[PDB]
């Protein structure tokens, strides 16, 4: 399952440095859902955070990256 | 003693590869809620719940939450 393809639907400006900032219209990859209002993604070859409020994602397609990694998942190996 | 959370020291630096798992520097403080598997703890750093790897920890030495929760536990309650 490639990353999902999403556009930006407002500005946003990352409040931390863990966070993207973006125009709206941006196009973004997302690798892995975070939470409920964050994913882990990308924009213009940087890696970052980005809000799920910000941002319309394209779904023809995978819910392993859309939820969160649960915590059985996570605890079902060992650490990298 | 008694029933209340471990508490354990970071021996190593810990960078979280996923959403779930806490972050932290060797000397952190780290308290242990419940053991989750046995390369895995679910604890609190610096207010934060989440992971953590017990491979980069060491423990202070109940073993209700130094052994992951039971099968047999578990379905002896609703779900949840």
């Amino acid at each position: 399952s490639e990353p999902i393809e999403a556009i930006a639907k407002f500005d946003y400006v990352g409040r931390t440095a863990r966070e993207l900032s973006f125009k709206k219209g941006a196009s973004l990859l997302l690798y892995q859902r975070a939470s409920d209002d964050w994913w882990e993604g990308r924009h213009n070859g940087i890696d970052g955070l980005i809000p799920h409020q910000y941002i319309v994602v394209q779904d023809t397609e995978v819910v392993e990256r859309s939820s969160p990694k649960s915590e059985i998942e996570v605890i079902s190996e060992p650490p990298e």
